[PDB]
């Protein structure tokens, strides 16, 4: 092992560092907003259809309970 | 003091002389060459490292002046 060998390794370590890391939280925030909008968008169909069929607005709830003829 | 005593002394003086002296300047020259090579060998590491880090070749000088970020 020579000192030139180790100094070249140190220089290449420094060069391999310093790689600029761009902003990434904006991408995550935008994806979260898109996911939320895509999650709550189909619920417009449920509310509108239930209101069209006469189901009371107070009877339109959120859950996995089996919807009856009066509750959705 | 006898003449035989002094003649034995003279003979032993002559015998103690005449000791062949081999060549010795070759050893000194070889040691000087080795010392010079060992002196200038580590300077290869300095030049190569400075060139690797981007320091200009004209800025790589010899001296005890404190090396800066641009001069070595």
């Amino acid at each position: 092992f020579t000192l030139i060998e180790l100094m070249i390794v140190v220089a290449i370590i420094g060069i391999l560092a310093a790689i600029a890391i761009p902003q990434y939280q904006n991408y995550v925030a935008r994806s979260e907003g898109a996911s939320a909008l895509a999650t709550i968008n189909p619920l417009k169909t449920t509310v509108e259809e239930s209101l069209s069929r006469g189901i009371a607005g107070s009877k339109i709830k959120i859950g996995t309970t089996a919807s009856t003829a009066t509750e959705t």
